[PDB]
């Protein structure tokens, strides 16, 4: 089966930046559904021993019946099990990841202007991606639960712009999410994630 | 120039069902910005003298630099007037269109069933509608704030699922917001607009 994964922090611990209530609520309950739904759907086939990653990449041969729950709770679980993954309380802006970004977009500044303007003009439901296509980086929008794995890029940094993850402390003030986010990235995570893709 | 209109009721006149604090937002916020800037887009051009309906409905006829406003804002604009509308601090389920809706569906408990069903499926952000296509009476469901006029079918009754129209109250619990929302339909507003498109 899929299983919810623990925080691997406490529930309050990235105060201020994001509430204790959203981390309950994101976690216990949006990321707990997204699992639910999935086991529901592959449970008791011959899918139901096959990697998220895979089924993700390779939606087009997911079975057409089944194709909506995985590429919706499949990417429901995927994203948010990452996403926990890339926040800490001890966010500190170092690793090669950190350097090469310096090095194509000159300044960490520069990047964070790239990526904040993607994520706050990003209509809808939907995530901000650092990824390696090919081996170089860059930052795309998908819609939803949608991945950049689907078209073949590797993730190693994303930001949940859903209403869900921000709207009880910040409401529609979705820019000041986003300047919070910086200083919660986990970026000894990005930096391991992006030594395995280049 | 468009114009946000005023609330027809008070801001708490929908307690308990939608919170007063979300009607805030929703409508001084939410619905303000889509007006806004619908308005940087089609003012000082030939489109501010058009009906909204008719742009919308012809989105493909926009020239291409305003496109994505119209659609996304104008969308926006439509899609919340009607809404505060179709809301009622006395919802009775009277009318002409409720028979139709009889007569198609069996009871109007089927057509509830229907409609939740498609509104709790819906995945992301969007709107879950009734809409007269062609004399037919059909349920349909939008993405963000994408319009059935587009597609040739007219509405007459509309959802809000963006998570914004109900995180504040009911978190994740989308069921129980819309097994809110039948206690505030003001189904007078819907039979006139049903007549009018039969
Ligand atoms: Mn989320
Ligand atoms: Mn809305």
């Amino acid at each position: 089966a899929f299983k919810l994964p623990n925080l691997p922090y406490a529930y309050d611990a990235l105060e201020p930046y994001i509430d204790q209530r959203t981390m309950e609520f994101h976690h216990d309950k949006h990321h707990n559904t997204y699992v639910t739904k999935l086991n529901a759907t592959v449970e008791g086939t011959e899918l139901e021993h096959q990697s998220l990653a895979d089924m993700i990449a390779n939606l087009d041969k997911v079975p057409e019946a089944m194709r909506m729950s995985v590429r919706n709770n499949g990417g429901g679980h995927f994203n948010h099990s990452l996403f926990w993954e890339i926040l800490s309380p001890n966010s500190e802006e170092k690793g090669g990841v950190i350097d090469d970004i310096k090095a194509q977009w000159g300044t960490l500044d520069e990047f964070k202007n790239e990526f904040a303007n993607k994520a706050t003009t990003l209509f809808g439901s939907g995530w901000t991606w650092l990824v390696v296509n090919d081996g170089k980086l860059e930052i795309v929008t998908t819609p939803n639960q949608d991945n950049p794995l689907t078209e073949g890029k590797t993730p190693i940094l994303l930001f949940d712009v859903w209403e869900h993850a921000y709207y009880l402390k910040y409401q529609n003030k979705r820019p000041d999410y986003m300047t919070a986010f910086w200083n919660i990235v986990n970026w000894k995570k990005v930096d391991e994630l992006y030594q395995a893709a280049k």
